């Protein structure tokens, strides 16, 4: 009854890129409130609902989605138990009636899903990660921090999209964060000393004019050494190839847009293997196309036992696609994007599926984020052991790391930081 | 009883630039908590306390400030009424006993001061702006958004540090903020069209390689038009010359470090005058040096009637320097930085001193900010009518804008957005 | 729930002069009540509703206003949040339908408005001044006490209406009030020694049979001296000339009704100038006619820099009139009378308008006062720094001074008494 | 326990004549507070404690008394049940040690006493009169209003000190009060037509220059008639002869300082005797000296059966003296002054004694009053049927009338207004 939902409101706020997004606030009978927001980054995912009014926000308004929260969703949810998130989510899914949340907007629906969970957690007097994962929630994730950018929207000749450091050697999340910031500032000073730009992209990382993937890797490795740390022992690398952007002439053929290098599906795999022998890269995301299933199969045989192979575009947090990958032995990890699926409970299910099949779940940010820190709690709640939420600059990134500090603090001696054992 | 402070804790979190800063949490007897943080950006201002340990965060840790909260400050404040913020602040000021808050750290002191205010507001069931400014608080501020950077650490030939748009034609903050994003994205596209860089600096704006202050201005004005808005009627401009960084051979002489142009104060002033006749510039911050008092007095005679002259370095949120300026007719506006003075109540006093004198008070962010949105509430609480808190990108900036949204919603018909009348 | 208005009731009480006025009591769901009253003394002002029945109170009954509260206004406000005084005021204003609150009666509307603020404050567990102005409220006002009377309804040859002392030398309101009482008794002892009447007028001040303004001033200056204080250092004088009572044959001409002395606007101004050079007079209310705008413009030019020129009849607490004053540079202060405008929220706006334009706002009593002490809180709430509320005798006057004592005490060290800096 | 006194504080406030007096606030464990103040006007009464510092308030400060409350009284009453007023008063009396409350100050003691009673009632959720007098309290008093002043401090030739009107014909206190105000304004008008002074003295009444007691009486009777009322039916008269100020050459002789007329004790009685035959005078206070007991005994024989003879100076609210009067059949009424006896309970006992013996008890103000309205509730709480609290002007007087309006309102149909039957 103190957990009974009284009213749900929506509002149009601005995300970290200067575009609108949806925020929801859930009010319970006891006067407790919860607040959630939808981040923003397809055909196999939930579709966020935008206004399309060219006279407002360049067509990116979300007043329609907001109106859906304020009228339909509120009426639907009023009277329900906010702690029963599965039932709340299901009421929204059934009322929406589509397969992709396109009536209400995946952004309206997620924002309310999160807001409720936060309302229930607060009403129960527990942290959100304890609400979501219970006493069994005690793993702090190893972050992969995207500190060097290439790919489609970077001003350089680097084809791979994200270059990430993972502090596998630290023994607390607090230590891992500190070290990451130290490597980050080392990289900045190094870029500066070489006359390169130290301004940042969407996820807080640098996008200097380097020659290639290899040079980017060596800049990062140098940054690591400059900060006083050892590649392999202290830091290893993860990458997001986003090779779905490298479409060649036909399936199984790849052309890097900048390098202009051409790869057979199986030669790309050979490329990844040489990169991984040369350098301490332990994870690669989207190392092949979102539909090169035959390729993924091969790559996972060839590399799966040593390298984490994360499906991002391959899976789009879709459990039918996750299942197909599991069954055909493609990938061994999945990038979890709350908003691609659209509800808290559906996300838990997706993560449960991955974990059951021995896949890791890397909880993920989007390019368009907010002050919201839900994914921090979510990663701990399900002991995912990994998170991808940006360089340690821009507070829509750093806010998640701060939340993980607080959580680690709160867990006391029960807190576990898995380091290299996390893969 | 229920407003009685039971305990104060601190923690080392990370700011928007990847450097440590202080967070405080205040716990009241009634179970309510409040959280505050210190932003980070001299000799006449309160001093932030850093650890200096090169092994941690390159010497920028704040574990000492945190230990000052956890022990000394908590013991001092326990038992005190959290709603009596003036008294809370005085207890910290007196127990510190320095002029620059260098015993506890101005960052430790500010963090606690904000956390108390937030705890008290929460315990009373009122929003922070109402706690700070009561029923009388209903003016939303006109933002000056720094979307184009020059000066110091910019990769360009522009000497002026910050070029800012102000949405003076809007009739609500919500509309003003929408328009600002629209101009933001139009500028981004303009820069892209001209092959310029659209990654961002600390405050979320672009630092493309532009040739002169004049060119920066025209790009912004072009952007305004592209967005569908008129210079003058919809948007005007504010700049931060930061002209203390233009020291000359003698006092009264200036040398722009990029331009290399030489001015005597009277000439520099005359320079500002031309710019202000050519372009819709309505405010210039630090148009002369932080000790060129005669020039300030002169400039204020020449310009103060038509242009807003903001003392940033001139005053360092210092009420002695402000008073001096007031007494000598220097400036007609002051940039208010919570952390330059170090407590909430002292900041109210600075703002009250300015207002009594007919100076405007521009509530301001620092280059290092966090998820904290206190300045949003502060701006509304004292009806300052102006806020300087960044481009509409990076959530440590945008979170403030989002908070002002929520506040405008909350005020309803009582909300006032002053636009062009705010000056 | 607990701030929700359940019921509003009105009653007919008696003011300090022995005439009826309106009292309101607001009842909230939580069990809390608030009590407010309307004081009383036009065409540009809100209009009080009197009954007109010569059978009762000589036509000055207020049972119609009281019935407006018990029925229409109670029905309208029931269910509303008493802390949203802007919304409450607005509902009343809109239901009334008139531009001057003539339907419900401005006495009815103000009474309820005050009663709600008091109810809200009490429900939130804060002093009225904290509810109105928040933490930012800490300025005790300098009183101008009307201890010697002339003008229309005084039996003496003195044309100037009010002669006031202001304790500018004191360091606390406590000290200030004490000195005021001491000068008050000294003057009485002086009048007694000269065979003059020491009975009191409406506002607690003496109306002894003196020859002229100049003599009145010299007696007060003598009282000051007798009491042990120095004119200038300790006490200065304020006057209300009420020169709208001095209308000449044509506009721009004045004839003092007793004196019979004649003036041109520009002549009357030189008269004030000399009085101010000769004596320590720092403020003059209505030094020119309520419609002699050109003369006010000129007077403000001539005297404005040295003297406070308070518009009372000039502005009638009307924002349109105050704005006209501001645009045409007439006066530099405004006498604020709650009941002339008729609601708490509109009074805040009027004061805000004044402060934004550099005018001071003197919170003021009416000739017909009650035990109510709202103006004491209002003055501290908006840090006006000045209050005009009678001689230190008669409890409808002294009650306010007593409330200021309690307020100062409650502020502890945060209390500011601006003494001479208030101007 | 919620009725337990936690803390008692005192404060120096200002009374209706501009002189300092004591206020007390009592704080109960449950968070409720009560406020009480001592009014101020001898050898047989309790002695108020003044500071005597000639450098403050002309020696009339009460900081010593206030410190007695803040330390000693507070320490003694802490932990006691505030509803047990008799015990609270006893604790204070015993701690004081003196017979006249001279150590703590009758002013400090009474202030606390009243504050507790008020706090207790609030804590119980009952009006003060119900607290004091229970369900049995429902008689509104008949007011005797001093609208014409003579005797000592008066610019006239009237020897009788107070001339009072009593609305005996009214059917409710509301009607009575209204009629009184109307007579008051008629007298003012009448007085003006005769060029006579209409400023007021301490108790809100006029002191014009009239020649004799008979004149005063006729003016009042004239006023009554002008207002539209009949002497006898609607209004009768009461008088405070204050004959103790007429000390003769020896006990039993009287000399009117103004008339210079000489009287033997028994001749004076004959004088009153005629007056009452000539005029509708139903009550005379202190018609003989405060020690002329044989006189009183005689007067009481002569007049007692037709006329109310009130002992003011005769009894000074002292039960020993009241008992003596009762035993020697002197007077048939007593003027009750709280601050003469010094506590609430002792006051109740005085009234109970008078009531026991068939005296009427007239609850009285002092010349130095405050916003406090305690005596209104006291009068109803003990169904005294009569109150003496001033002309209907000056809110230290009118506040009592207003409180009686509220009480009558709160009583609904159970309210009894006795009128003529009250004697
Ligand atoms: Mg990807
Ligand atoms: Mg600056
Ligand atoms: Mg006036
Ligand atoms: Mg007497």
């Amino acid at each position: 009854n103190y957990l009974e939902i009284e009213k749900v409101i929506g509002r149009e706020i601005i995300d970290s890129r200067g575009n609108p997004t949806v925020e929801a606030e859930v009010y319970l009978a006891g006067g407790v409130t919860g607040r959630g927001t939808a981040p923003s980054g397809g055909e196999f995912e939930a579709l966020e609902l935008r206004d399309g009014d060219k006279g407002r926000f360049g067509g990116k308004g979300v007043t329609k989605a907001v109106q859906n929260i304020n009228t339909e969703i509120s009426e639907i949810l009023s009277g329900m138990d906010a702690s029963d998130i599965y039932a709340v989510d299901r009421a929204m899914i059934d009322a929406d009636g589509t397969k992709d949340k396109s009536k209400f907007g995946a952004n309206a629906v997620l924002a309310v899903s999160i807001a409720c969970a936060k309302a229930a957690a607060a009403a129960l007097g527990v942290p959100l990660y304890r609400f979501l994962g219970g006493l069994n929630a005690n793993r702090l994730p190893v972050p992969m921090m995207n500190i060097l950018n290439g790919g489609a929207h970077a001003a350089n000749t680097v084809d791979v999209q994200e270059f990430m450091i993972m502090p596998v050697g630290a023994e607390s999340f607090r230590e891992a964060l500190r070290q990451c910031t130290e490597v980050f500032h080392a990289l900045a000073g190094l870029l500066k000393s070489k006359g390169l730009a130290t301004s940042v992209g969407d996820e807080g990382g640098f996008a200097p004019d380097l020659a290639s993937d290899e040079e980017a890797i060596e800049y990062i490795l140098e940054a690591v050494k400059l900060a006083g740390y050892e590649p392999g022992r202290d830091f290893v690398l993860a990458m997001d190839a986003a090779s779905s952007e490298w479409k060649g002439e036909k399936k199984g053929e790849y052309i890097l847009p900048k390098c202009k290098r051409k790869f057979a599906s199986e030669e790309l795999v050979a490329h990844w293997k040489s990169l991984c022998e040369r350098y301490p890269i332990v994870s690669i995301e989207d190392g092949l196309d979102e539909e090169d299933w035959e390729g993924w199969q091969y790559m996972t045989r060839e590399l799966g036992d040593k390298i984490q192979l994360v499906g991002d575009d391959l899976f789009v947090t879709n459990t039918e696609r996750l299942n197909k990958g599991i069954k055909e032995r493609c990938g061994n990890s999945i990038l979890i994007k709350l908003n691609q699926i659209g509800t808290v409970s559906e996300t838990l299910e997706a993560i449960k599926m991955a974990h059951k099949a021995g896949y890791t779940a890397v909880v993920s940010h989007r390019s368009g984020e907010t002050e919201d820190t839900t994914i921090a709690d979510l990663a701990v709640a399900l002991n995912t052991g990994q998170i991808k939420t940006g360089a340690p600059s821009r507070s829509e990134r750093v806010a998640k790391y701060n939340q993980l500090l607080r959580i680690e603090e709160e867990l006391g001696d029960s807190a576990v930081y898995p380091g290299f054992t996390t893969f």
